[PDB]
């Protein structure tokens, strides 16, 4: 089956975003210009014991992206393969970086294709300037009182400052 | 809305079921897919550019929105001639990741408004190598599991 009008893709960008970084933000900007709708899907990830609560991670992601006209931020505690269908999304968006865990990305892709075969797995690459930022290293630098303003949006930096003192 | 145009560059010597699987997925996702067949003279392609173009067309002729064009120029210049805003690349577990990042990053310098986008083909086809297809064919091996029937016939005729 096919049609000849504009294909409206709804792209879902899943992650823990603990916290969202300039790396994520750069990727979201690029996705926003390329696609019709972009859904930031913040997973509970309770077994990752996130520093920030789910609602706060969602709130930070919304604040970082509120200026974009076609971006929505939603938290979810369920299986990604089911959530993507609840969200009527047809593409998984993932960040691809020189330091990405390539082995893990392909197990994730192959397995979600088994669970949701009609949802495409797609990778964008972030700016070289931000491609090496790690959410984990941001938390560790912040807890030891490091300047994280170069890695995260100012609101995330403030949330981190309040979080540790 | 407007019709976005997506460019899928490569040498396609020859196009394989791996490329074909990626093209099918791109076809469902995007308004217009342009298969950009690069001349690639320093790779000494087995097939001429015209032959590579013709096979890619024959293999994708059934799709609603896929067009095949050969080019000898700089990819960063060709994409603007073709009015495309996306480079589409195949990402596989055995992909040459170091090369893909140098390529995407250098083209980002030359054509900043063109995104590099990676799709994954079906697991069943992700390990096919154009080079290994040529070598198997030159030695009279069965390549029907790796390429479209039109491509298999052309490889046998060449050898
Ligand atoms: C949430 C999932 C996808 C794990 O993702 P992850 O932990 O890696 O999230 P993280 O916040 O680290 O990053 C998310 C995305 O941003 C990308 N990106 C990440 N870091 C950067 C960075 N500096 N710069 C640019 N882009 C980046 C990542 O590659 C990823 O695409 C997975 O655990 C999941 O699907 N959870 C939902 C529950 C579920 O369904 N589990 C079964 C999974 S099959
Ligand atoms: C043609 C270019 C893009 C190189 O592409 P490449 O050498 O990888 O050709 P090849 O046919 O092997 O593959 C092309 C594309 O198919 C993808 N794909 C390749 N193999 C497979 C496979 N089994 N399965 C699924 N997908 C695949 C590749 O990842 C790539 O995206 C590059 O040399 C180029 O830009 N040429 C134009 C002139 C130019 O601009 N040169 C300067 C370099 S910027
Ligand atoms: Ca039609
Ligand atoms: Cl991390
Ligand atoms: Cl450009
Ligand atoms: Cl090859």
């Amino acid at each position: 089956a096919h049609h000849h009008h504009h294909h409206m893709n709804r792209v879902l960008y899943p992650g823990t975003f603990d916290p969202i970084t300039k790396g994520h933000g750069d990727l979201i900007e690029r996705a926003s210009r390329l696609f019709d709708h972009v859904i930031i899907a913040v997973a509970a990830s309770p077994k990752k014991n996130p520093l920030f609560s789910l609602e706060q991670r969602v709130a930070l992601a919304q604040e970082v992206t509120k200026h974009l006209p076609n971006v929505e931020v939603v938290g979810f505690s369920t299986l990604l393969a089911h959530f993507v269908k609840e969200q009527k999304a047809n593409v998984f968006l993932r960040g691809l970086r020189a330091v990405s865990d390539f082995e893990y990305e392909f197990q994730l892709a192959n397995m979600n294709r088994q669970l949701a075969p009609d949802v495409e797995s797609m990778f964008l690459t972030p700016s070289e300037k931000y491609s090496f930022i790690s959410s984990t290293l941001v938390r560790e630098i912040a807890a030891l009182g490091g300047d994280i303003s170069k890695f995260v949006h100012p609101a995330v930096a403030d949330a981190l400052a309040e979080r540790f003192k």
